[PDB]
């Protein structure tokens, strides 16, 4: 339905990106992760080759160390973000569904990076919540990555703009929705899609009103949304 | 002359347009957004940054705490009073431009912001200044951040220069390496020779940047592309 469109104008364009300067620059385990997952049923909820290494190049560029990721699937832009950190960096990783990141844990062993990490098994609204509980200054994270259940992001907003320290980023994914957030009314869409459609358009706005962060929608992948925390 | 000027790399208008006014407009800063609609009037207002793209470049120089900066290819300035708003009180920009009555339109929002003391702009040809800056840099002045945004065919000689004038760790951004999509073929009918010049030397320049191990890169497909690079060694 929605998974078959581009934001960009034609194939052309991205399989020149990724093939010109996504492929090239990925790490080998990042790259077998990638094949082994396309075979997957659920390949479409992969972050797209370009995105990942823009996630990493942010990672990065911030001097990142403590990290929280929502939603792992078969743990590529996990992989990416354990491989960008420095070797001391820590990860908490939430998903629901632990198979789908033991797909990909043999990968992030072989990069020597599993260290890194610490898997959560469980919903993040509740996970988050805990964090809020427990957690004084000194534990508030640098970056975080959104990219589960969609009509759940306004939810988690609340709660990560409080869990990442001031000056962090928080990064929201599919924010652009394969181009159907451009229109208050959108035909055909299954009820799961509309209703994920009718959240990133209300987030979005939401978002670009919020005094608590910074933002910057960029229309790389499906539309990442970076968030800088202010106070 | 130009042909592409009006292409966009988006596969629709709209949602283009949604990403502006939903994310860009609501979050310009008044004189960024003055400066924008003034230069939008003139002559060569394709060459402007767009919105999209400027809270992208803000938001890169906040997260990595940059303090000095050079920007090569300033125009009417939106992408340089982008840099100067978002670096510290105390940043320092090194503003590069053959063309000087360019910058002095968006000069006055420059000033009404308070932030053109952080500027030093030099009239001149980039790669001139870059090879005297070569000589007189040493080690504890290396720039944090770099936007190239000038005569696309000189971009390969400006990275040749900007790996050793920006620090380790410091980023060199390279405008248009999308060149509106045009890249993707080996030929594209159609171009100014100008035009032409510039889509194969973007094509040679990523081809070139993804193998250079003197950076780690990524493209991002926004506005007409940029490729963020980070020195390593
Ligand atoms: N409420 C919830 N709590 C935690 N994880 C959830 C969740 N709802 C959905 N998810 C998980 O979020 C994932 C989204 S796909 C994420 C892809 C992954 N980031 C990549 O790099 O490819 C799915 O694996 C799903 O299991
Ligand atoms: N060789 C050269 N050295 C320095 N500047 C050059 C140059 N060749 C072209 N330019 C300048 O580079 C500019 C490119 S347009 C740059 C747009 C600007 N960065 C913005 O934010 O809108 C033009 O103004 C042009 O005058
Ligand atoms: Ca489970
Ligand atoms: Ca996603
Ligand atoms: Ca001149
Ligand atoms: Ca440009």
């Amino acid at each position: 339905s929605l998974v078959h469109k581009n934001i960009l104008h034609s194939e052309d364009l991205l399989k020149y990106i990724l093939e010109t300067s996504a492929y090239p620059r990925e790490h080998p385990q990042l790259k077998e992760l990638r094949e082994v997952t396309e075979k997957h049923e659920w390949s479409s909820m992969l972050v797209p080759a370009d995105e990942g290494l823009f996630l990493s190049m942010l990672l990065k560029l911030m001097n990142a160390k403590r990290t929280i990721e929502i939603g792992v699937y078969t743990g590529y832009s996990l992989l990416t973000t354990a491989l960008a950190l420095p070797e001391d960096g820590k990860i908490t990783a939430i998903d629901v569904n632990k198979s789908y990141y033991e797909i990909g844990l043999p990968f992030i062993q072989k990069a020597g990076v599993e260290h890194k990490i610490n898997f959560i098994e469980s919903e993040a609204l509740p996970v988050l919540d805990q964090m809020l509980e427990e957690m004084k200054e000194e534990d508030l994270y640098d970056y975080a990555f959104v990219d589960a259940d969609k009509s759940n992001y306004a939810n988690y907003h609340e709660r990560l703009v409080k869990l990442v320290r001031i000056g962090g980023a928080i990064l929201y994914d599919n924010t652009l929705w394969y181009g159907s957030v451009a229109y208050p009314e959108y035909p055909g869409l299954h009820p799961e899609e509309e209703v994920a459609r009718l959240s990133f358009r209300n987030l979005n706005t939401f978002l670009a009103a919020d005094p608590r962060v910074e933002i910057s929608q960029v229309s790389i992948g499906d539309g990442v949304t970076i968030c800088r925390r202010l106070y």
